[PDB]
């Protein structure tokens, strides 16, 4: 519904900075209407080869800060949108991510339990996603 070029151009130029996350987060906060749109693009974007680990790590923090804020604006479409693709993206990047980043992300996944963003239905999906990568054979 919105200019996907912006979200993409920004995500591709996303850097690891406290101000950067907020800079983009603020823009996404005004995309409450593009709940499914942003989730679809973000997901398909995070599940792409071009996107590296760094880009992914940052994206997670961006969507995380945005969604968490949604609760303050009485928004649920964001949780269901980013949540339905969270178990997939997170589980896809968690397996591709190194043992080092695994901890950085693992600690982030728990944060969701504190803010109570997604429900047990979604959380149960994320865990299962990792369980699959846990086995090599």
């Amino acid at each position: 519904a919105f200019s996907s070029e912006q979200f993409t151009t920004k995500l591709n130029t996303l850097e690891d900075s406290q101000e950067s996350i907020s800079s983009a987060s603020k823009w996404l906060l005004l995309q409450y209407r593009d709940a499914p749109k942003v989730a679809e693009m973000w997901k398909e974007y995070m599940l792409r080869p071009s996107v590296n680990t760094r880009r992914k790590l940052l994206g997670l923090y961006l969507m995380n800060h945005v969604v968490q804020q949604a609760k303050g604006q009485k928004i649920i479409q964001f949780q269901d949108s980013f949540g339905k693709v969270a178990a997939e993206v997170l589980g896809r990047i968690n397996q591709e991510f190194p043992r080092d980043l695994k901890k950085k992300l693992s600690r982030v996944v728990n944060i969701l339990k504190e803010r109570n963003i997604f429900s047990k239905q979604v959380v149960n999906d994320i865990e299962r996603s990792l369980a699959a990568a846990l086995e090599h054979h």
